């Protein structure tokens, strides 16, 4: 009898290639069956009717049911790799910023604009030329300017008069392009925002992706922060850049991956000032295109399945 590994996300993930690269290596394992929950049956379909498992991995993307995910795992009591109930709060900025706080993480100073959509003008917002208040408390530009869900990715940097004012608007890559100059200068008048200290790097963005608290992967790209040309090799990928971890950072990237309980968890830092910076946490995500990540992971994955679960099957396992 098999030890079953249930994977519950939307098909775009579940069918992508990082994903199929993973689980053709995870079935390897004599002991591990995988079964990749149809995305007609998690919509569609009742908790009570979607597949036994006895690990589950299982993360929330667009369009995806959390609450049933998280009603499916306590009906089933599964071991579960990436906590379900910490995934809420990883789609709010202000959680997540929360918990990084608690952890003792660097991360950039900030504050919390929150705007009653019914009375916009009233919130604790005072607006310079080169400068806003929030909450009293000063950010002179450049400044970054966060929509506070975690899935909306229309960050905003706002350049000082110095550098010719305006602002670069950021957003999820589309083909060439991941941010465009705007002309305007001031800051958003609706919705709720994160604000916070621009953080210099030499351009790049330090990307980390762990596979449980003692593993992680990471690599460098060119910041959208720049002028926001993508930049693409021959097969027309995006570049990347190599990147070793030091000691600081790895500790962080234990920290992050404990304190959100999520097994498989992507962050960014920022190598700024001497030190590394925590500007984001997403959650589930996989490395693209790196061979021996795909392998790493799923020996990780399998490995930290079979200690949890090789004892209450009577599977011998060594340590
Ligand atoms: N405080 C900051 N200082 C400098 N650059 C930042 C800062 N915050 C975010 N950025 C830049 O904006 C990009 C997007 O912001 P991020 O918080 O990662 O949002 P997202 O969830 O949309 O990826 C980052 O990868 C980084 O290049
Ligand atoms: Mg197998
Ligand atoms: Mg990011
Ligand atoms: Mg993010």
């Amino acid at each position: 009898r098999q030890i079953v590994v249930g994977i519950c996300s939307m098909a775009k993930k579940s069918k992508s290639k990082p994903m199929k690269e993973i689980l053709e290596r995870i079935s390897l394992f004599k002991y591990i069956t995988v079964v990749v929950f149809e995305e007609e049956v998690i919509l569609n379909e009742p908790v009570e009717n979607w597949p036994l498992c006895d690990c589950l991995i299982s993360f929330h993307s667009k369009g995806f049911p959390l609450d049933k995910a998280v009603a499916y795992a306590k009906l089933r009591n599964p071991f579960v790799i990436n906590d379900l109930n910490m995934q809420y709060l990883i789609q709010d900025r202000r959680e997540v910023y929360s918990i990084l706080q608690a952890e003792g993480i660097l991360l950039p100073r900030y504050a919390i604009l929150n705007r009653d959509p019914n009375n916009p003008k009233e919130c604790n917002l005072i607006e310079g030329e080169d400068h806003v208040e929030v909450n009293g408390e000063v950010f002179q530009k450049p400044f970054v300017e966060k929509p506070v869900s975690a899935e909306d990715h229309n960050v905003y940097i706002y350049y000082p008069t110095s550098a010719g004012g305006g602002s670069q608007r950021l957003f999820r890559k589309i083909g060439s392009r991941s941010s465009v100059y705007s002309p305007e200068s001031n800051v958003r008048k609706t919705g709720s925002y994160i604000y916070e200290e621009f953080m210099p790097t030499d351009g790049t963005d330090v990307k980390v992706y762990t596979v449980g608290p003692d593993y992680a992967h990471a690599e460098a790209r060119k910041s959208p922060a720049l002028d926001g040309k993508v930049e693409r090799d021959s097969e027309g990928k995006e570049v990347r850049y190599p990147v070793i971890l030091n000691a600081r950072e790895k500790l962080i990237a234990w920290k992050v991956c404990l304190a959100f309980k999520q097994t498989v968890c992507g962050f960014d830092l920022l190598r700024a000032n001497g030190q590394s910076y925590v500007c984001d946490v997403n959650g589930f995500s996989f490395v693209k295109n790196s061979m021996k990540y795909y392998d790493d992971c799923a020996k990780i994955l399998g490995n930290i399945v079979m200690r949890e679960l090789a004892p209450q099957f009577h599977i011998p396992w060594s340590i």
